[PDB]
């Protein structure tokens, strides 16, 4: 027996606990227009640095997650979470064939046991994966 998912991709930005999307945990899951501190961390890459109560946690966020809105003078930037989130045609989520799914795109997906989440689009001629973490099943 087959089964399918409806799928909404979250209205958040990814702070993950590295610059990879691929098994990495959500330091923030920030609501799309949250204001933020960060630094350029690689060519598509930004970092900063949080407060889990006591303990100063360092994040990374995909750079077309981040609208920067000012460049302070010692380096860092103020930005804007832009909330979106991303289907590849790898399960190494990272380069190939990507996606930007609009944050609340509704999706339809199957039960995935290694939860690489799979999305057939019509006008492309090939599935996509996104990971369990950018997305809310409805129940
Ligand atoms: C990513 C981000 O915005 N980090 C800021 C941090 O830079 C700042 O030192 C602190 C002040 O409370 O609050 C955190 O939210
Ligand atoms: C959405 C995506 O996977 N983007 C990746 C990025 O994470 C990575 O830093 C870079 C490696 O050079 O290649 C990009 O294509």
């Amino acid at each position: 027996m087959m089964e399918n998912i409806n799928i909404v991709i979250k209205d958040v930005g990814y702070f993950q606990d590295k610059p990879q999307f691929l098994n990495s945990k959500s330091v923030r899951q920030w609501k799309h227009g949250t204001k933020v501190k960060l630094t350029k961390h690689n060519s598509h890459w930004y970092t900063g640095v949080v407060k889990d109560g006591n303990k100063s946690v360092r994040g990374y966020i995909y750079h077309s997650m981040a609208k920067v809105t000012s460049k302070n003078s010692d380096g860092s930037v103020n930005a804007t979470i832009n909330a979106h989130a991303f289907c590849w045609d790898n399960k190494k989520l990272n380069g190939g064939d990507f996606i930007n799914l609009k944050r609340g795109f509704k999706g339809i997906t199957h039960p995935a046991s290694d939860g690489f989440y799979p999305l057939y689009f019509a006008s492309r001629k090939k599935t996509f994966y996104i990971p369990r973490y950018m997305f809310d099943i409805k129940k």
